[PDB]
């Protein structure tokens, strides 16, 4: 730890690469680290169809972050189209199984680097499908968090870099 600013990072790829990705039934992947916004970056590529699936997934150290956190993240496009993508958290079980309130967030890219800050109060629950062993408090809890998955939003092709992913929160 270093003595400033409330800001933690998460990851920044200046090591080796640590997410978890996905696809299959026709839509397709492929994944590797690049230079990114500072050092390295990750850089991912993805080919859809009207009913497949592609995605990636991080797995958290430490998942409490409430009374004033926000995340940031920076992403830049590598076919310069602007394509629709999601963010889905999951939060922890009550039971101790599989996971306890699914939350969703749609977002889209540009042709030059963009610092995308989101204060967690834009997302909202996934409305035709939650887990078995829930908490369903309508309320997303950063005292609880479990997994976070980046996925598909649209049925087209696309390729993309992200960098520089942390929690941020200040008086400033
Ligand atoms: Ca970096
Ligand atoms: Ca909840």
């Amino acid at each position: 730890m270093a003595s400033a600013v409330g800001e933690k990072m998460l990851d920044d790829f200046e090591g080796v690469l640590n997410w978890g990705s996905y696809s299959g039934e026709g839509a397709k992947v492929s994944t590797k680290i690049v230079s990114g916004k500072t050092g390295n970056g990750m850089e991912v590529s993805y080919t859809g169809t009207t009913d497949g699936y592609w995605g990636t997934v991080y797995s958290l150290p430490d998942g409490d972050w409430s009374k004033w956190l926000k995340i940031s993240f920076d992403i830049k496009s590598v076919d310069g189209s602007a394509n629709e993508i999601r963010f889905m958290i999951a939060e922890k079980s009550i039971n101790g199984v599989g996971d306890g309130e699914h939350w969703v967030y749609s977002i889209t890219p540009d042709s030059s680097w963009k610092t995308i800050e989101i204060p967690f109060s834009s997302f909202r629950r996934r409305l035709d499908y939650q887990p078995p062993g829930q908490d369903m408090s309508g309320t997303l809890d950063l005292d609880n968090i479990d997994s976070i998955h980046f996925m598909y939003a649209n049925n087209k092709s696309g390729k993309f870099v992200v960098d520089n992913i942390k929690l941020i929160g200040a008086l400033e």
